DNA sequence: GGTAGACCAG
DNA sequence: TGGTCTA
């Protein structure tokens, strides 16, 4: 899921779990659990805690309990569902939180790529994976100035820069390619080569792209197809070890 | 600072 | 392929 999907999950999941008390935690793929390392300690500490809130940072979901926060990342195919303990689990269900009212929060993930960390609330923000996470793209903490500051200090491509989680939180491949197209910037441009005007434009399109999504595509996955703005076939190469889509005419 | 390790299965 | 951590 992308940041906008994660925000949707945050919004819709919360009322389904708030105020419920955890009675059991069942884990079928231990490797999902990253902290505490021992998945049995993970399970034991959450029992008896009540869900008090649900926040998002980047693509991370932060479940607030009584004493702890559960930090969860779905990666590409992780999904949460709330349902009855009386019904069979869906395929690829790896973690289940059982509540005292007979309902469950289920985590499914065909790729088994997602991660979970639990810490005392007051520690969550200064421990992995939230530590070092950059500002929310939709927040004033993410500004042209901040972006400019990071751009000049590096020799990497502009795409690599925007993919950097310390620069800005949860900006995925798709939104990077779309935003660069919209800003008229080639993804392979060295970040330091960007003018001040290009930085402001990029910031503006980044916010617009992610902002519109939280509420179609120009280039992502459209290789071999005409650009919607100029008709030139969209091209695909590899930049920053990633599938990279761009229009060689609109972007410079 | 930096990229190339690591995890997964359709 | 993807995202984010550790080495
Ligand atoms: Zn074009």
């Amino acid at each position: 899921p992308q940041l906008p999907e994660v925000e949707t999950i945050r919004r819709t999941l919360l009322p389904l779990i708030v105020g419920k008390t955890i009675e059991d935690v069942r884990i079928f793929w231990p490797n999902i659990i990253r902290h505490p390392r021992d998945s049995e300690a993970f399970a034991a500490r959450m029992i008896g805690q009540t869900v008090r809130g649900l926040e998002r940072r980047g693509k991370f979901l932060k479940f607030l309990l009584d004493r702890d926060a559960l930090i969860s990342h779905l990666r590409m195919e992780g999904r949460y569902a709330v349902a009855s303990a009386l019904e069979p689990l869906e395929p690829h269900t790896h973690v289940v939180f059982c509540f005292t009212d007979g309902s469950e929060l289920r985590y499914r993930d065909v790729r088994k790529f997602g991660t979970m960390h639990v810490y005392a609330k007051e520690e969550a923000d200064r421990r992995p994976p939230l530590a070092e996470l950059g500002p929310e793209p939709l927040s004033p903490a993410f500004s042209p100035a901040v972006l400019a500051e990071r751009a000049v200090k590096t020799k990497r491509s502009v795409k690599a820069l925007l993919l950097d989680c310390t620069v800005v939180a949860g900006f995925g491949n798709i939104y990077v390619d779309e935003s660069l197209f919209r800003a008229g910037i080639l993804p392979g441009r060295p970040a330091a080569s960007l003018s001040s005007k290009e930085i402001e434009r990029l910031h503006e399109e980044m916010v617009a792209t992610i902002g519109e999504a939280v509420m179609h595509l120009y280039v992502y996955g459209r290789q071999g197809n005409p650009c919607k703005r100029c008709g030139t076939p969209i091209e695909k190469t590899v930049v920053a070890g990633r599938g990279t889509h761009y229009c060689p005419r609109c972007q410079r």
